């Protein structure tokens, strides 16, 4: 199961098609607790912080299943990646615990990379990526859009020679700006709306809000 | 903000309207790590398990607002709420914890009633007389055993009464909570300690009873 | 996975529970304790993330004594409240993460209190939980009614059991804490129905004891 | 209350104790859960990873008095501090939620480093430091032994002009080794012992494992 060939990173080839959020989908803000520096700001929940953390739970399942008994190279694409990374592998580990087949390898092996992405070029505030020859890779990235940084990080990565190369992205955009690149396990398509809250951010704001949601007019003004 | 006129109980009169889930509206069980013994009968989910958290997170707030600083009596009906009841003095007991204004009465004082057409069976309600009372009800349907049990309760002189209830069907009227999580189209739900003749409380998620299940489990 | 019920209360074959040794606690002050228990809150004796840990590990030898079988899992409230929470919640997950399939629900939960009908517990496992186990009198008198509607088998799952003087003491078989014989608060314990809320598990002090007497 | 002279970094001046663990006082692996890949490793137990729970929730009360009303810029250093800064924001921002205030600064703002120390030499992974100049600045690290690896960053960081400067670090060790820096807000203080578990390692090993152990001879020859 975690044998895939590097040429289809990228296609989520065989993967578990995401969770569909039909356009204009959303809770009202109203019927959840919104802390008073986010309450001006925030009207439309997309996707409450349960249902989030209820999706990641199926999410590690299935990566569970992929990759039993082998050595899992797990990378957290830092800001964003942050709440994601750290609820699949808490998610994970806990799988593996109760698990009724066990094993002698670890549930993960935990890395950082900080990408900083111009769209056009991609900083990379990492480790030697060196370390990733030979290995089953999983990078694990907020949410796709344009699919940009996933596509130039993912050549930076196939020249060290990994043994696999999988993509887990919280949320995938429905956009026609897409260069269709695609992850293997997804937790949500959602319409093409600039989301905030649980880890997402506008301007490095909103990024504590427990919930997904959608921008509003008022707050992309006072935090552009 | 804890006093109101005992009989205002089951009207909801000035409650924060729940969460409206308009008909046929559901996720897919496929989206979810279902368990193996629920496999087979689920389907539909109603509301993900992390919705129903999110929810009475909130209706944990509004409950920590209404009764601040004043003794508040919490009465589970046992044993389709306890789960809710439990979250429940779980975030108030957190709320009270984390808040700025600082308080000498606990979050709660907890009581437990169960059930018998079935009716609230609740040991010796006199310990109520004069208290603010919280009555913790997993769901209403027809809104029958609130009724009965609160003309019981009315008798021993409470000092107020209210209603917390995690679902609400929109059934042909009617008694009401004050402290609802989801306004729901009448069907029969299962999960998150929602019960099928015992079975299906367990489960993590608000499920709608299927044909499988129905046909399975029926007594 | 179901056994004679004459071994009922001898704790037979069990994994003894840790033990905490005489005058072992943490202090209060080291915790974030809530103003309604800060006057009366002094020496803690289980943190309340170490009563997790330790449920953890007994839902899984739970789960592993009645893997396959139907379980009625009895909470003897109000005290037991915090623990069987626990553990039902480790027993659906852990059955959830397993893998190793099953078909029979992880459990069948069950309510009795303190001063009904027990016939539904005639040819069924039953395992009744408790908050603490001091003269081990409530458990006794408790399983002498249940033997009575005949039970497939009988176990006592307690999460602190008291170290007394007394002999024969009754005994559980899945017991989270042995401890000194000291009245404890917190956690769902209480003193005259106070504490419940406190997040941890702590001695009654005197200020406490005078307070809510 | 966030104010503090730059001078007195690494001094922990006017702090709270830490909760004090005497020496050889332990937990045995046997009353936890311990998963396969490492039950034969670790036998005695430091700190129940519940009771790090507990205790970092204080330490949250604590950094919040402190911070109150002010902008806090909180710092992940990579990777040891990963499982504790997750705590920490985790209880900062549902502390901040729940409470009578209503403060319109959001709890915390995050920022990752990433330190390699060589007792010697320090490699500092990072985005910008000058970001943080005239800035509340509060440093989340793992476990404070000889204190070079605090000592040497906090000298980079002191470079670009922060507003105030503290140290949030779960443990500090009893050690003779130590150049006695040490941290403002302390869960604990152990004997001189290595730990693994709750994302402390032995060469990138027991990350996951959820209790503080202490390494064992076995833990040591196999992975050495
Ligand atoms: O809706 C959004 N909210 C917050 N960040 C977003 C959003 N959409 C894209 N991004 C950011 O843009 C990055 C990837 O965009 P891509 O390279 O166009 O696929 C993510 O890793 C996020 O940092
Ligand atoms: O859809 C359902 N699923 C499970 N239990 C239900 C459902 N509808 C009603 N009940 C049970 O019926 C009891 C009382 O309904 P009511 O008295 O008609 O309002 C509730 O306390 C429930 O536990
Ligand atoms: O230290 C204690 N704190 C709180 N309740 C206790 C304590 N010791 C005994 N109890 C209560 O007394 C009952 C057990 O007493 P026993 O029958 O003497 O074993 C339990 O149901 C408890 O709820
Ligand atoms: O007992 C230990 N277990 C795991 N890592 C440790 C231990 N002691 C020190 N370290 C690591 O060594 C780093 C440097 O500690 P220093 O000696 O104070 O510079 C810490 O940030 C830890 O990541």
């Amino acid at each position: 199961m975690a044998s895939k060939p590097i040429e289809d990173y990228g296609k989520g080839k065989g993967r578990i098609e995401p969770m569909y959020i039909p356009d204009n989908t959303f809770y009202n803000a109203d019927d959840f607790l919104v802390p008073p520096h986010c309450k001006p700001y925030i009207d439309k929940i997309l996707l409450p912080g349960g249902l989030v953390k209820d999706r990641v739970e199926k999410l590690a399942y299935d990566i569970h299943r992929t990759y039993f008994g082998e050595e899992l190279h797990i990378i957290c694409i830092l800001k964003g990646s942050r709440g994601f990374f750290n609820l699949l592998i808490d998610y994970l580990a806990t799988i593996q615990k109760y698990s009724g087949r066990e094993s002698s390898v670890p549930p993960f092996f935990e890395h950082y990379v900080r990408l900083k992405s111009y769209q056009g070029q991609l900083t990379v505030l990492s480790d030697d990526l060196s370390i990733f020859r030979d290995k089953h890779v999983l990078i694990v990235e907020d949410i796709v859009d344009t699919g940009f940084t996933l596509t130039e990080f993912g050549e930076r990565l196939k020249a060290v020679g990994p043994k696999s190369m999988r993509i887990a992205t919280l949320v995938e955009k429905r956009t026609d700006r897409s260069n269709s690149l695609k992850g293997d396990f997804v937790g949500f398509s959602i319409e093409d709306v600039w989301i905030v809250g649980c880890c997402y951010d506008f301007n490095e704001m909103f990024r504590d809000f427990d919930h997904v949601a959608v921008l509003s007019d008022a707050a992309r003004k006072k935090f552009e």
